RNA sequence: UUUUUUUUUUUUUUUUUUUUUUUUUUCUCCUCUUUUUUUUUUUU
């Protein structure tokens, strides 16, 4: 759903920020969409303030 | 619920020269009447 699929974005993106495998590369198969799901998530901030 | 790839505005430059206005034709051709020719001279 559209206020469900941002649970499953902050579902994957919790499982696997704790671990060491932060890293990740999602194979999105639309320049469309592609967009719409940075779009919708506006806030991970996974960045040092030295970096 | 619609991905990936398809180049672009020709290269060149560090060659010598010791002439001179013009330029080139036109043929022979019946002159009508008072004359010898007057004359010094002086006032500018």
């Amino acid at each position: 759903g559209p206020a469900q699929d941002r649970g499953v974005y902050l579902s994957l993106l919790a499982s696997l920020r704790t671990r060491a495998q932060l890293p990740v590369v999602v194979f999105t198969f639309s320049r469309g969409r592609c967009d719409e799901q940075a779009s919708g998530l506006t806030s991970l901030d996974l960045t040092t303030s030295s970096e």
